[PDB]
């Protein structure tokens, strides 16, 4: 397991700055390509991550001293942007070790600053955050993919206050008068790296990253997606509501005016009715194969598999199970059959029941329908599956002992279901004997499920409430996101109204002679620290 | 008023707010719900009004469940109603009571400066 | 938008006391009508209201010395 295992590691993991010195002194060597299975990636196993780098190791083990020496050999110093064999370099190790723990941030918030500065001043001409692994990735995607909130906050707003050292940092300062100060961030690969951004990485999350709701919290993306929003977006999607709501009355009109002969299609009349109908009927089915094309766009762009179909994208789903009912619809309809009308109908009570997609942008009611969204997934499995045992028990017992005209599991079953509506009868049958034993069970089904159970219902709806009202804004400020990008995204016309703030010049010199442009994002605060 | 006049207070502010985040949603199933029923039950009822006011009735606990037998598709017609009932009368009309009991916990000293 | 601009309030913002008294001595103007944009109303817009005064912007920066030197000056002093 511990393979290639060199006395420098074992060194650097003692912490014994004299040994690393000594070993550097009789001319051990830099690039130490140890892939111990007890030191690779894959933590299942008990193991420590290195990645085939004593740069690393040391770094990791917050061993400032082992770093720069390391840096600064006479026998053969290291250079920081080597790579192990996943690609990844000291940047996207220092990202992996983060647990956003507060001693853990810190500590990999000082490393990471002192790692990138020295990295500069020993090599100015050469980049380093920007190179990317076999996946394509920064640290900065990195630490965004996998929720490596602490270290992401830090990145994202870098501030250095040093001579010729300002063009690492991102977070600059336009201006600054006494209380009013004008910050500007740097947009570069948030709205886009041509591969994958911060955003896209967020909010496409896999589900899995623990703290992907908060992420978006952090400055500059919550000022960027709410100026989005204000800018062009907002308009888009109440059009978009105006068209669906459209379609939405249009389909029930052609539905509710079907006519009720045997045996469809059906011919046409010369009555204007029926031109209204049957160019209804054609909007519908329009309608209805256009959500499957963005359904189907969906599921090819992103390839979600297996496990956020049941735990993300509803509303993607929900929205293609309509278009599946409408086309399955169409082809009874051509099958000269009747049962179209239940394909059709289907479709059209879920055509109504995801209007509430459309409640995200108007934030008082977003919230709620996420509430309810929480609800029904939690709330109606747990009570459910008592309520069912309940109710198919006292069901079955019921019908066991009733037979002489319901004698019968299902009428029993809704006799026994009217409880809960509050319309059971107490007596909805005297063909039996045993009187006594069929009214001790239904009054115990009743205090069993009408007293207690539902009641335990809304306590627990209470808990629950109490507990999701902070959980709420955020997965509301995520389905926002989500809209913006997949709006961003399409578009169809060509245009890119993305960008920020200008080319606004990081100083109009780096290290090198030439300019920098950052594509800046401003935000002005009033406030009485700096004083 | 105090005692009194602290209640009515509530009763302003909760009608304000929940039954504006209620009735959208409320309104948005029922109107769903019975334009499917009155899509698929066609030969007394055959109405959207009647039919609204039926889906109604389930959530003052007086819905019958068998408020007409002019169809097939028992199944369909059952499924829809039994789908109404569990998200309506069961789901939506509880997590009412229990997102008034947290704006209530949330309403205690903001009523009194109002009052005053 | 900077509009109607005198020194004693550079000096001011930048709560450097020492330029105040040397343009005071200098025989600067007291009634600074600035107009400007920047001070006016709407802080919406990036800016910090004082309205026309430098006395109005050393008070409001918290500025005790400043406030009492032009409350009490030799050339012109300043009326609240
Ligand atoms: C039998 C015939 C009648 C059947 C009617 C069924 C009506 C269903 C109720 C109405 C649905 C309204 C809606 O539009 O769906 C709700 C979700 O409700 C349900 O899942 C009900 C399942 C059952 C909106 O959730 P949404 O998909 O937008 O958010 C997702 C995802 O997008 C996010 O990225 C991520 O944060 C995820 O955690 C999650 O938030």
């Amino acid at each position: 397991y511990y393979k290639g295992q060199t006395a420098l590691h074992i060194a650097i993991e003692r912490r014994n700055m004299t040994l690393v010195t000594l070993l550097v002194e009789n001319g051990a060597d830099v690039q130490a390509a140890a892939n111990g299975d007890f030191f690779k990636k894959t933590k299942g196993r008990p193991g420590f991550y290195f990645g085939e780098l004593p740069l690393s190791l040391a770094a990791c083990t917050n061993q400032l001293a082992i770093v720069k020496f390391l840096l600064q050999n006479s026998w053969q110093p290291a250079d920081i942007s080597a790579r192990d064999s996943v690609g990844n370099t000291v940047l996207h190790a220092l990202v992996e070790v983060a647990d956003n723990t507060v001693d853990n941030t810190k500590f990999v918030t000082s490393m990471y600053n002192e790692i990138l500065i020295l990295g500069a001043k020993l090599h100015p001409t050469l980049k380093l955050e920007e190179i990317t692994n076999r996946k394509g990735l920064t640290p900065l995607a990195l630490a965004a993919s996998s929720g490596k909130i602490g270290v992401l906050a830090y990145i994202l707003q870098r501030e250095i206050h040093e001579p010729e050292c300002r063009h690492l940092s991102r977070k600059f300062t336009e201006w600054a008068y006494g209380p009013v100060h004008s910050s500007l961030y740097d947009l570069s690969c948030i709205d886009t790296c041509e591969k994958n951004s911060v955003l896209e990485v967020i909010a496409y999350s896999s589900s899995e990253t623990p703290n992907r709701h908060d992420m978006l919290l952090v400055e500059p993306l919550n000022r960027l997606l709410q100026d989005k929003w204000d800018r062009f977006v907002k308009r888009i999607f109440y059009f978009n509501f105006f068209v669906y709501c459209l379609y939405m009355i249009i389909f029930t009109a052609a539905a509710y005016y079907r006519p009720v002969e045997g045996l469809p299609p059906y011919k046409l009349k010369n009555t204007v009715g029926d031109y209204f109908r049957v160019t209804g009927e054609i909007l519908s089915v329009s309608g209805g194969v256009y959500f499957f094309f963005r359904g189907i766009q969906y599921f090819l762009q992103r390839r979600p598999s297996l496990k956020s179909l049941f735990v993300d994208s509803y509303s993607e789903i929900l929205f293609f199970v309509q278009s599946l009912f409408m086309l399955v619809s169409v082809v009874l309809y051509f099958s000269q059959r009747k049962e179209y009308v239940a394909s059709m109908v289907f479709s059209l009570a879920m055509g109504w029941t995801n209007m509430l997609y459309y409640t995200r942008g108007f934030q008082q009611m977003g919230i709620y329908a996420v509430m309810i969204e929480k609800m029904i997934l939690r709330d109606l499995c747990r009570f459910m599956f008592v309520y069912l045992v309940f109710l198919f028990g006292f069901s079955t017992a019921v019908v066991t002992l009733i037979e002489d005209s319901y004698n019968s599991l299902y009428s029993t079953c809704l006799e026994l279901f009217k409880f809960t509506i509050g319309m059971g009868d107490l007596e909805f049958t005297e063909n039996y004997d045993f009187k006594a034993v069929f009214i001790i069970l239904l009054l115990a089904y009743v205090i069993l499920t009408y007293i207690l159970l539902l009641n335990m219902l809304i306590a627990l709806m209470g808990e629950t409430v109490n507990k999701i009202a902070q959980e709420s804004k955020n997965i509301w400020k995520l389905q926002r996101a989500i809209t913006i990008l997949d709006t961003e995204k399409s578009f169809l016309k060509c245009m890119r109204k993305a960008f920020r703030s200008g080319k606004l010049l990081q100083v109009g010199f780096t290290p090198d002679g030439k300019d920098d442009y950052r594509w800046c994002f401003r935000v002005d605060e009033v406030n009485w620290t700096t004083w």
